[PDB]
């Protein structure tokens, strides 16, 4: 396989399904990546996030920096063998962070004491040894004044500059790992267009949509796509940062994006929402307690063979891990099924009638 | 198959080894039983618990009671399917709570409110379709004076003849299930005798021996054994209830005894204990951060064929359930993996030998 190929084999409109193929795997686009913050897709296995039909999970570089340390990760092996993932990794920079922590920020990057820059953030994801590094970025807030999303586009552009430059000068890591620019811009149209431009001026193996899923809301967002996908170069994946719902997923692939990660799936889990095609339950509620059927009615995932919802009500309402791993595996499957659900429809050209269904259903 | 046979294979001195043959599967002598209090045996899915080689796992009167409630599993179908655990299943009768929490006791039974009593006990044991049914007791407390222990064992068994007359009353329960009487008497050899006695003459399937591991410590313990194992029926299995450590285990194979449950695998793993042939670890200890070697060398377990120390160091320092998984997993299936080594052992006739090979490197 080669360091990286992204081909694209139908679409319907916006939408797109294709491939990556990377040295570690083939990711089937659209994709959604199951992620962790400490070296785990929390509360499962490899082999079963493996078995829901994922292909690439998400790290990040903030979380693993602090516990158990870059230089330690890269000592025992780098993330793949230390956590038994040998598929493609994708790691987050430690962009968001910076918005959603404790800082100092300058032109040379953000201490948190720990310190991140461009080269810093790079650097750690190669001693992860990441295959999809993103580039240190800012994710602006909102809402945020045109004034103020322009400075902090500026700096995301020239920190995607550094990061490029960085992720360029270590020979390993360019030749076996890609790397992704980050579009931000907050709300505007303008904004969005110069950050596009910059980003495909520096020249990335794919490009993310930032600082959306921020608060601004879906009808927001949406918009927000309409116009921000198509800036992007049409040859390379687009991946919307933590999004999201299954109806969010759903429109954004309508407008363009291949590549999704959200902690929904993992932590609604946790917490008891479990996910179904006629929309999300809440487990812990009493209507469930002697339910016999599974959590979902057609999903093909493990706990739905075996276990009812009325036993994992149970498991969680007495806080059993059991409880945790059940729900977190249907959830994750789920959102596998969805992306699957998404692959095929738009490959058989009948994905507007699948969204159109999907929604009826699950609203 | 019956429903209950026992057969003694081989012996070495006191030790025995063999099988107990159910309607819903074999149980091979010496055997280990995990927990658990809700429904579940922690952080572990059934067919994990049946790989690492239990054949027979325990459920608890008292906690199922309280939730999700006895009656409940039986209209949702009984604890095996409820759990999706379809091999036997030896429910304890909530004589220990007796002791360990909240009451008022009388002839009658003892109140929690919730109450119990033998014929409650048996009631729900039925309800939740344990296969192996537990006499209700009272475990005495430890230290006990003679009086005490007396009137405390004389009750007992005067609650095992209602137990033994609430069981037979129940004809799909005595035509499917197996019920064990416990043994009381504290530190004390004519107690422990007139409790064997008064066991013996009402008759049971098995035999345990209660009261024991309350804080009387090893040394006692064994002594204890010592003479109250031999006064129980020979041809019927001798289970001693709540132990223990591996070499608590070990030691009371070689004074007769055939069965075993115990929390330490499953709690101490989630605390971050692991066994090792080596001796206890706590893995959260610094001297693991970046230990490449598994676990336990030897161990065949699926933990240790793929993850290091290291990882799991990690994942316990950060309160990650996957790190409770991990440990849990290993732990039963190093108790499992004890048990075989120690059944195969007493089948060749160098038990023994196993047993001071065993402490001198343990230890
Ligand atoms: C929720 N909406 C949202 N997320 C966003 C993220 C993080 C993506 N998820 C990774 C992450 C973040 C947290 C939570 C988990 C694990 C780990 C820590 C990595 C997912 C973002 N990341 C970067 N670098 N830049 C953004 O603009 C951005 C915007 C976001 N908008
Ligand atoms: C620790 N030493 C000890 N245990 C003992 C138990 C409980 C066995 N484990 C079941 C149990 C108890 C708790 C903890 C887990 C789950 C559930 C609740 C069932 C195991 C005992 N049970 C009964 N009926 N009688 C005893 O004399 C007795 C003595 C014990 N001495
Ligand atoms: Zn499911
Ligand atoms: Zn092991």
């Amino acid at each position: 396989r080669p360091r990286f190929s992204f081909s694209i084999a139908a679409r319907e409109g916006k939408a797109r399904t294709g491939t990556i193929e990377m040295k570690r795997g083939v990711i089937r686009t659209p994709a959604f990546m199951p992620v962790g913050t400490a070296a785990t897709v929390k509360a499962l296995k490899p082999e079963t996030v493996r078995a829901t039909g994922a292909d690439i999970i998400l790290g990040n570089t903030y979380h693993l920096m602090l516990r158990p340390g870059a230089e330690r990760i890269a000592k025992l092996g780098g993330l793949h063998s230390f956590m038994g993932w040998d598929r493609p990794i994708l790691t987050d920079s430690g962009g968001y962070q910076v918005m959603s922590l404790l800082t100092k920020q300058s032109e040379e990057g953000v201490t948190f004491r720990h310190m991140l820059s461009p080269e810093r953030s790079i650097e750690i994801q190669h001693l992860l040894g990441s295959d999809i590094v993103m580039a240190f970025d800012e994710c602006t807030p909102y809402p945020a004044t045109p004034s103020r999303a322009a400075s902090s586009m500026e700096r995301s552009m020239r920190w995607a500059k550094r990061s490029r430059d960085a992720f360029d000068s270590r020979k390993e890591q360019a030749e076996n790992a890609a790397l992704f620019g980050i579009q931000q811009g907050s709300v505007f149209e303008n904004l969005r267009q110069q950050s596009a431009d910059a980003l495909a001026e520096i020249g990335f193996d794919g490009y993310a949509v930032g600082g959306l899923a921020v608060g601004e809301g879906q009808d927001e967002m949406f918009r927000v796509l309409d116009f921000s996908v198509p800036m992007l170069p049409d040859d390379k994946p687009h991946y919307l940062m933590g999004v999201g719902k299954p109806d969010d997923i759903v429109g954004a692939v309508e407008r363009g994006i291949d590549m999704f990660d959200c902690v929904l799936p993992t932590r609604s889990g946790r917490n008891g929402q479990a996910f179904t095609w006629d929309g999300p339950i809440n487990i812990r509620n009493a209507r469930f307690s002697e339910d016999l059927k599974p959590l979902d009615s057609e999903c093909h995932c493990a706990v739905c063979q075996k276990w009812s919802r009325a036993y994992i009500h149970h498991l969680i309402r007495a806080g059993e891990i059991l409880g945790a791993m059940l729900m977190t595996e249907h959830n994750i499957a789920f959102y596998q099924q969805l992306m699957q659900k998404i692959r095929d429809s738009i490959s058989e050209g009948r994905f507007s009638q699948f969204a159109q269904d999907f929604r009826a259903r699950y609203f």
